[PDB]
């Protein structure tokens, strides 16, 4: 797990994310889409965005970006603590949504780009430490839940 100081760098970064939501959302999103084109068609509502101009112009984009990091957020202010928040979240992306675990690495990866593309030079060496281990902790409990219902 992590130690309190690494929570408390996570929770200190994640105020960064609060402060605007709606824009780091849309651009975690954006990033995961671009970089990663298999995603994108697991989203019936986000498919027929052809280009990023139309998905930076998507409001339903952002406001799913919003859904999404809030659900985050708040798992990440359980600081592990978590089963409850999780074990549903992981449950309806293995079963309903069908998303593999690796597509999390890549919104994982994703998030850490926004933050430093959003930040630059104010997300130091030991935020993105705290962060990736939150991240990672985030994706090995899924993992785990996943393994459990067999789905790959
Ligand atoms: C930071 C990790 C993630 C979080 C916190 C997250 C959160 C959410 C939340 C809260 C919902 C709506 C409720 C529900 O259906 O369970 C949702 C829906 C969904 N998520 Fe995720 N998600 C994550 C990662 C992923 C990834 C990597 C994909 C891969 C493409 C994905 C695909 C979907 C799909 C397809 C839906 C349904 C959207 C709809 O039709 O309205 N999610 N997600």
């Amino acid at each position: 797990g992590l130690s309190d100081g690494e929570w408390q760098q996570v929770l200190n970064v994640w105020g960064k994310v609060e402060a605007d939501i709606a824009g780091h959302g849309q651009e975690v999103l954006i990033r995961l889409f671009t970089g990663h084109p298999e995603t994108l068609e697991k989203f019936d509502k986000f498919k027929h965005l052809k280009t990023e101009a139309e998905m930076k112009a998507s409001e339903d984009l952002k406001k799913h970006g919003t859904v999404v990091l809030t659900a985050l957020g708040g798992i990440l202010k359980k600081k592990g603590h978590h089963e409850a928040e999780l074990k549903p979240l992981a449950q309806s992306h293995a079963t309903k949504h069908k998303i593999p675990i690796k597509y999390l690495e890549f919104i994982s990866d994703a998030i850490i780009h926004v933050l430093h593309s959003k930040h630059p030079g104010d997300f130091g060496a030991d935020a993105q430490g705290a962060m990736t281990k939150a991240l990672e902790l985030f994706r090995n409990d899924i993992a785990a839940k996943y393994k459990e219902l067999g789905f790959q």
